[PDB]
């Protein structure tokens, strides 16, 4: 108890779409959450090349959730997981 | 305002595994929550190629998330959490 632009996203050879995860009773209120575009990864032809595998990479964050609910003024601190891109990876049996 | 408050790359091989692989670097603080953050640091500037080489026309990046930080005050700071595989702006 204590009182308190990028664009790789469309350029990855991994490239993801950006979501919103919205929640009033929590501080950030909104979160962009990444989600990979594909399964597979862009070659050097621009197609999908389904010997490589699109993952997302996550964070902990922390957040804020109002305690007791819709209170402005008590919170509960919490860790929730938020994919913010995604990687190109070689598959574990490549 | 003031307010009241109540008190995966540790298991993850993407790191090691991508085109883009990159380094970790902790980051132990008593006096911050959270106390352990690990800064994701790209290995190379270019990009893993077929054979295991690197492919300096291509960019490792690192993705950037603003995350809390409480020092009571609350700070956002910026965390490298990962590297992805770019293509230059011009290509
Ligand atoms: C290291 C790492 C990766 C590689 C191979 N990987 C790669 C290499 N070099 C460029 C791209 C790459 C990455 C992202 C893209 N996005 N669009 C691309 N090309 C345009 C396609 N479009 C399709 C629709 O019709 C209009 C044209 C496009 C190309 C991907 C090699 C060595
Ligand atoms: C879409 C996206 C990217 C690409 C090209 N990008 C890529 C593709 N497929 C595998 C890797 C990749 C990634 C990480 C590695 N680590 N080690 C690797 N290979 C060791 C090879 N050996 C060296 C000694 O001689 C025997 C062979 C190794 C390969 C990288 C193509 C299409």
């Amino acid at each position: 108890t204590v009182m308190v632009s990028s664009d790789y996203y469309n350029r990855s050879t991994s490239p993801w779409n950006l979501h919103r995860n919205e929640d009033p009773e929590r501080y950030p209120s909104v979160i962009w959450e990444a989600k990979c575009r594909h399964l597979g990864c862009i070659n050097a032809d621009g197609n999908v090349d389904y010997h490589m595998n699109s993952v997302p990479i996550q964070q902990e964050i922390l957040v804020l959730r109002r305690e007791p609910p819709h209170s402005p003024n008590s919170f509960r601190l919490e860790k929730i997981l938020v994919s913010v891109g995604c990687t190109c990876v070689t598959p574990i049996v490549h």
